[PDB]
């Protein structure tokens, strides 16, 4: 069980993502409650970075399975996979 | 023996947190020496976070113990445990 | 197979880091493609950190292999070794 952290903004927003069983899940805080973000994809070691563009937020997730690693993208508008390889 | 590092500030402010035998502990750097952090907790893996809020800094440290993950929270005032939970 | 993972600026750049059999490499993004950076080091664990001073991104990379933590910084001139010591 393996974790990354990112956070932006004053409220601050976080996310914690959960790398366990070859699933990377997303664990989310925005002020209120922690719950379940829609990141849902397969690796056993994950890591990631964000930027806000103004207001809004940008994070990309880097997900590693057996032997590679995709980037998985949110830039307002649903997880979508980036173009990210390796060596 | 498993690593993560935050930093923020012009200066700027380093900590790197080190996972070594189920020990957390944390070394910091504000400008001139290492030093050795007040960061004390349990845990064979650990990812951080940080942001700044009116000239104030504040930092989560997720410290995971085998099946379950910790919040650690710095607000100027001590380690204090925080909200999180996993899935 | 390990990564950590840091970005900066507007475009914006990113830099990604990969442990695999004790070799720490470098993947690089700063708004075209992706590319295979300068930094190559010993270690089997990275964590990673940068900041701009202006424009000027300076970066950390905490790579532990051997059970003991060497900081490479990254200022503009090349990859160096920092003065980061652990416990
Ligand atoms: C970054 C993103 O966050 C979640 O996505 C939801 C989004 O969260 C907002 C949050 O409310 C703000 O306070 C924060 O500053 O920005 C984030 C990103 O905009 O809020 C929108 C509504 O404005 C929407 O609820 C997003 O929901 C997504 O997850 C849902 C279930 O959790 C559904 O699956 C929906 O289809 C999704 O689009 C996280 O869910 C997400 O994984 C990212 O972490
Ligand atoms: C941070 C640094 O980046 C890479 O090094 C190159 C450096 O990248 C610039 C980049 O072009 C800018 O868009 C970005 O905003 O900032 C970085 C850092 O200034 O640019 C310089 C030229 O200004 C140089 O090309 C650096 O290349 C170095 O690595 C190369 C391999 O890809 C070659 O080895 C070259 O000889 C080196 O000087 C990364 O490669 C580097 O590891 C750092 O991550
Ligand atoms: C943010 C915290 O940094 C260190 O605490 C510092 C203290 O040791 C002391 O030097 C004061 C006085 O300026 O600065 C504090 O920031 C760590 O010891 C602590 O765990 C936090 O990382
Ligand atoms: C900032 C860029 O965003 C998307 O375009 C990805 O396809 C790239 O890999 C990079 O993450
Ligand atoms: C930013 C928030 O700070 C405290 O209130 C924690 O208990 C929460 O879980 C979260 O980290
Ligand atoms: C920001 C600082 O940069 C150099 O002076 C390093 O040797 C220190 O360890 C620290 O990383």
């Amino acid at each position: 069980m393996q974790t990354a952290a990112i956070s932006w903004g004053t409220t601050p927003s976080i996310r914690v993502y959960t790398a366990n069983g070859n699933k990377i899940t997303e664990r989310c805080y925005d002020g209120s409650n922690w719950y379940t973000g829609a990141f849902n994809q397969a690796g056993d070691n994950v890591s990631a970075t964000c930027w806000l563009s103004g207001s809004a937020v940008h994070i990309r997730v880097y997900a590693t399975s057996g032997g590679s690693t995709t980037e998985w993208c949110w830039d307002g508008d649903g997880w979508t996979r980036g173009a990210y390889t390796g060596l």
